[PDB]
């Protein structure tokens, strides 16, 4: 029989025995100890939720969508084998997230090991392999009609994309299965649908996107010699609103100015603790926090725990790291100075991020300062907000259908929908903080910042006339 | 105090004066007017009526004014001011007609083109009638109000000024912020909106993305141009753009739903046909029609959604034309939706031209063999202005903000200071075409006329255009 | 294709073309103009919701449960024909409700026409027949694989029970008895009508619902019980099932039997009785029917809705002046005043026959207190209310079959003692509410004295507020100290 | 100014600067790392929520109730000092919970240190003292008008009851009602309950049937036996019985879930085995064990749910026994549930006898002479007392009520005055038996021992009893 489990977002989920068997392993249960929104918990006290339950929900929704397409269109010949594989992918899709989720792959690893190009997804594939092998799942897969050679490839391919038709796991006549868990074409996937619903529930924000409705009007059609998922013509509006909702959650919560500074402070403490923390891996080899990603037996033991390990330690080697985390407890965080954006079409390249604190201190504001501030006193956090496809409109990469001809796929441009939609689909936000907390240094920091904005032809800080009233009239373009 | 349980706002407390206003025919009337008119016939959850919206707006008006008072005693907001703001909120939609916006938005403009009449003007008149016919003036005095000054203040909250120095007679400039609570003429950020977002969502089955409670926590009165106004905190600017997005989104999904609108036009049509033969007893026994009941409030008190069922259940042969339209709604033989389109460039369609557009669609000569020719009376063309509440203007350019560092110093925040992902324009037009002939052959023809008419006037390609009229869409160079 | 419709309780419901065809008729759309909770709207301003949308939801849930049983147990051979019939029943199950729902079949018709035994359900069967015939549905049923002879009986049987020991149903055999337990469960009362209105009424009332129907469906299963295939719940759900009936009783206490909701219902009923004689409703062949007699002809009853309230209120006919004055008194909020509530003791049931006589008894009490005003029996209203777990004095859980994880085809019983000592001792009781038609301060004082005395006289329970409202009368009774 | 914080249950809470200052300390932030429902997370995957946010909410609701009583009844002379103190108590009320909340004070400490009588509350008082002293809060309290001598006593008294006629030193008899807000010793109706109902439901995926906001609207202080207490309105008596029903229902479904409890016993077991070899640095560097950290608050500050993962991730061979239990939880090789039963008549099982019950189950001689024999160490018998918070008493008999007609006159309402459908008793016991041997053969045996043991002690028939032990159930005359 089936196992039932009660998620507060999705209700009573049914779990196939194979899924239960995958779930009840150290590699998966690990996700109970990794928070979804990392440092966001330290701003939204509701956001205690962990990857474990996100992972169940993505598994659940993956099943819903593939099973729905099957009932509506038997011609597709979606097998119970295909359904199980899609569920397993959904279930295991975030297996490779590190401590504090996106803080790890987004802030820490890029600083700790700049040579590597590593992502949460690559980790998931590796950790999935480790889960299968270390728990004897392959026999159980066979028992329930799967073919490990073909299907383990298919599952991995659903997660990271491909390791003519680039996939070895399934033929072109089932390409639509690759658009369920992680949609490379346009980004409309069930990972999104779950975390919108889930993050909102815990954050204390209401979610404006109806995934259930999208499933009712979803359908597979032929597009360029390939069978893809298509939405109904009328849903085009709701799809633009899906990406709006996403961007809106990033603005309010995920990229919250203090959430991000807590993430940078935790990252900083990890960098300082890196050298002196050992994690036992395969064959007893010792791995560091930054190197545990190379061996999955070590990475299985690397969770949010590492924060409290550092905090509670008495090792004097970890004193520098422990002091940063103690400063978070007491709430002596680095102070937020302000936010700004580039103008024209000036993109700030990732290569230049290291240099920006130097530039802020280098500004010469025509105002008498109490204190001079060095470049090490500033932090400059650059954030790319987009609709998931850098500068592109993802709706231009969605296929639609009409009531009158439901097998005939079509495109819908932006002009066909509304003039009130966004003009661009990507931008950059630049947040500046100051490590010196006191009244005198904060005043100075504000002057350096608002000047630096004028110097580089950036947008006027929203509060700019208040924080630096002597600097804002200097720029002709701001009047 | 009386407590009452609204499913949106919880247990509301009602002041005795409010209870006394509520328990009158003029107010209880609102129990029999649906919030979303014809929308009930598309969203079966939307059974909710104006009565309960009216209570909630009254409630939120109290919340906001009471909150400003606690946070800023310097404003000297009196318990008299609070009561007046509550009364305005409570009575703000008193003048809605049968099926709410269908009445002031479709019916009255067709039935009586000479008049410029709104739900709000009706509210002021109906408020006056409520006060006089129920002896409220003594009760207002009993609770510290001054009817001369305050009844003006209440009416002014609802419709704006009753006639660039200070236009209000009800309160001085040092209390201008009170006029921004119930119906905000400056920018549109008011508690009417906050209630109906929450309420309509609850009943529609859509989730609401706007947190009014949060906005209240970061609201504050500051001096702006020699006048005390409500200001939001700098950080809320994003949430305010999202407020108007939420609004526009509710209009797109629900309020301007293609079938909701066609049901509204069909009910309006049946009212126009029934107008002449329905009498409503007014003041001194005078007889008023549906279209003329707005002139006398004793008559208008008896004009509700009932009028639909009165027509439907009637046996008078004079009402047969009207009754047949309403019977066609029951059976679901609605006028068929052909498609939607928009103008291009910045070519605005003037209101004067709306009458002429069915003629233009029939006048199109599509290069396709048609089974049926269709006359202009067979088409309906519904033009809809979607905006952020201030025609072509960005309402956030008319909001004052404040910073944590200087909370009495008001500032402005432009669009460029916030995000490049915000809208370029703040108004547009949608043109929906329907066909009165329902059959398979006429609908095909209608689609050809429509998609041609779109090409003829350099409008946008209908989303489904390549499917419904595949022989017409390649004709236009601009659509390839 | 399917039609999709967005209910705020259940989400996006799919409607089969046959159902759409049934929905889009005057007989069904009528339900848009009948409120679910009748006079409750005048106490809970959220409760604007109408039968129409309840009806859609019951149709939806009926589909969910039958479709779920089918997937989990193919051996049952549940056909797409069976599924459609169960949906149609669910959809049409409340078709026969009158103006203000339960006020009509529960208060008005019993007073207006005491000779008749009539219910909302009997009306539904009749109105279903009328819907089918007047809209040519029978051809459409055949088109989608139904057999009108057999299936229209099956649908009617789902609604009212048997149209009349052996197997009592003609619509389906004993090997599909479980289908009769979905829409209206005669065995124990666990049905999808309940599940929808809990969720729906709560949503609109502003009360939260403590019952998870989705969960019950996941652990539902058909087993053999006494040579008959019935729905069974899992052993562990027994607690949640007792809580289902608790939730029901709790909704009745808070909302449905609210003291003022009920007085508004009696006042509207009263106004209908006074308007009855002078309101004509055109029926079949032009014949004239009254409000009380429209139940006899469905073409008339199709036009009888909540409208009738506003028809009376807005009228100028002097024949309707008595009725119109009652409804105007509701607008102004001059309602009959609530005096208090009480219960019988021991095991003294008050028979329905005696309800007429109780106002006489209250006025007949001789309270040992100086009164300014004497009150006659016509001044009092006494409303008697039977609260139960749906099966008069019986525990409905004693009529539920259960199954275990270890043996899922073997049905069992679970007694009350096996579950908890904190469950109810009895499963039915009576509440007696007394109101006074005279509103003034002096008459209300008097009414309270008559009432609290009458309670002592008949060995009823002490009113909760009794020591306050009648402090000179409560020490008189030895049993209350 | 005020700090705003967004809790998903209560909305945007305002935090007074003094509260912020208390919140931002190691002793308080500690609560971020303790789960509300301990091992329940391993059954309800929604239940990730921690004490931190419960603590904020209780602080919030404490403010709501005291501030509401103040507005409705100025005669009480509730000061802004009183309000702050009530908030601080609410905020700090669960400061002393251990790893996995109630598992610690309810299972672990009673086994690890049977000599001691220790509770989460006693810990809170001690941890509150430590918080104040180690963070220099006393100056800040004074700055905002508090008097540390009197008020720190008042706060502690709100949490644990009297620290030693009128038993309280923190406030006089004319403010006794303040002691009924955070932790109500009289009847149990407090805001701790109100928060966790709402919160646990939100995260569990169960809906909550209790309206705390409504209760506040109809709450009021009256004189009762020469003392000013909180009273509810007469009509709320039903909703109050339903409050305790809701509580009992949450215990049945979630908190005392058969597997949640077995995971709690397994974690407790692993803690007992790890106790001796885990050192936690305390005050002056002294070494404390898990069981002894309760004696020194500097040590206890570092004792959180972490300790689970510390054991799990360790390589010390001294911790191998403990680490193996926790690894068995990961793999889901939990001790197997055999069944549940209750006593009959009025046979209470005394706490003294709990140790002996596994012996009794193995000692049963079922007449199906068994192919594997099981020893007493193979069985776990978990006894659970379900009540309405006051052992065998009806807590509604300890609530004072008032009537609309005389709102200062307090009264009592008995059970008979309300309903015959209420509970007969207000306490009972549940006995769950599990078996440590997991295999098919031992589980069969365990079931026979159990169902016999039930017959032997005249307990209730297990629900599944006829299925699991069909040879044993006809033996007992009383079960047919
Ligand atoms: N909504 C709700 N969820 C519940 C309830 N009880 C448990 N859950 C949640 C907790 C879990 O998330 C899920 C399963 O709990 P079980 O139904 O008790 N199933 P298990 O494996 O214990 O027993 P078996 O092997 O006997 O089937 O439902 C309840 O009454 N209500
Ligand atoms: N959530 C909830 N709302 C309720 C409940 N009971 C009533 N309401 C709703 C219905 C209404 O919206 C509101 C008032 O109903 P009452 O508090 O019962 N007040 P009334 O005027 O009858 O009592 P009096 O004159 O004796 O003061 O509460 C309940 O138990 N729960
Ligand atoms: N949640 C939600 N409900 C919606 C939305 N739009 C409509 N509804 C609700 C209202 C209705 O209950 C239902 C159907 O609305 P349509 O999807 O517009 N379908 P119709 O028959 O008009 O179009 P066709 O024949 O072209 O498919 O969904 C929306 O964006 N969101
Ligand atoms: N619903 C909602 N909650 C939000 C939002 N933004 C933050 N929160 C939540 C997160 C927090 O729980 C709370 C406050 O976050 P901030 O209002 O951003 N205040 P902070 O102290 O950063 O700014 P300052 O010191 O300048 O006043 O609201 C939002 O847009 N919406
Ligand atoms: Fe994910
Ligand atoms: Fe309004
Ligand atoms: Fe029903
Ligand atoms: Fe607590």
């Amino acid at each position: 029989t089936m196992k039932v489990i009660n998620d507060p977002i999705h209700g009573h989920i049914e779990l196939h025995p194979l899924l239960v068997r995958i779930i009840n392993t150290p590699q998966f249960q690990r996700l109970r100890y990794i928070k979804q929104l990392g440092g966001g918990y330290y701003v939204f006290p509701g956001a205690s939720h962990n990857r474990f339950e996100h992972s169940l929900g993505v598994g659940y929704l993956a099943g819903c969508l593939v099973h729905a397409l099957g009932e509506k269109q038997p011609e597709l010949q979606i097998s119970e084998r295909d359904v199980l594989c899609v569920q397993i992918a959904g279930l295991c899709h975030d297996l490779g997230h590190g401590p504090f989720s996106h803080m790890f792959d987004g802030r820490f690893i890029p600083l700790a090991r700049p040579e590597v190009k590593w992502t949460h997804e690559q980790g998931s594939v590796m950790m999935f392999e480790h889960l299968i092998n270390s728990n004897g799942i392959k026999p159980v897969m066979e028992q329930y009609g799967l073919i490990p050679e073909e299907d383990i490839c298919f599952i991995k391919e659903q997660i990271v994309g491909p390791l003519l038709w680039p996939y070895k796991g399934r033929p072109e006549n089932k390409s639509f299965l690759y658009e369920i868990v992680s949609n490379k074409r346009n980004g409309i996937d069930v990972d999104k649908w779950d975390y919108f619903a889930r993050d909102c529930h815990h954050l204390g924000i209401q979610n404006n996107f109806d995934y259930k409705r999208f499933i009712k009007f979803a359908r597979v059609c032929e597009v360029d010699n390939e069978l893809r998922i298509c939405a109904r013509d009328k849903e085009v509006g709701n799809l633009y609103d899906m990406f709006h909702t996403r961007n809106s959650l990033h603005r309010r919560a995920y990229q919250h100015k203090v959430g991000n500074i807590i993430d940078t402070m935790i990252t900083d403490a990890f960098l300082k603790a890196d050298d002196y923390i050992e994690i036992t891996g395969a064959g007893g080899k010792k791995y560091r926090i930054s190197t545990a990603i190379d061996d999955m037996e070590a990475y299985t033991k690397l969770t949010d725990n590492i924060f409290l390990e550092i905090l509670y330690s008495t090792d004097p080697k970890l004193k520098d790291a422990r002091e940063i985390l103690k400063q978070i407890e007491y709430r002596n965080l680095f102070k937020y100075v302000g936010e700004t954006q580039p103008t024209g079409q000036i993109k700030i390249k990732r290569e230049d991020y290291e240099s920006l604190p130097k530039e802020v201190a280098s500004a010469k504001p025509k105002v008498l300062l109490d204190v001079k501030l060095k470049a090490e006193d500033f932090i400059v956090d650059v954030i790319n907000m987009d609709y998931g496809m850098q500068e592109k409109n993802p709706i231009d990469h969605v296929s639609f259908y009409c009531k009158t001809a439901p097998n005939r796929a079509i495109r819908i441009t932006k002009n066909q929908v509304s003039q009130l939609l966004p003009e661009k689909f990507a931008e950059q936000l630049i947040r500046v903080y100051c490590k010196k907390v006191d009244r005198k240094s904060l005043y100075a920091a504000r002057q350096y910042f608002v000047q630096w904005c004028a110097d580089r032809n950036f947008t006027k800080p929203q509060d700019g006339d208040v924080i630096a009233p002597l600097i804002t009239p200097q720029k002709k373009e701001w009047n």
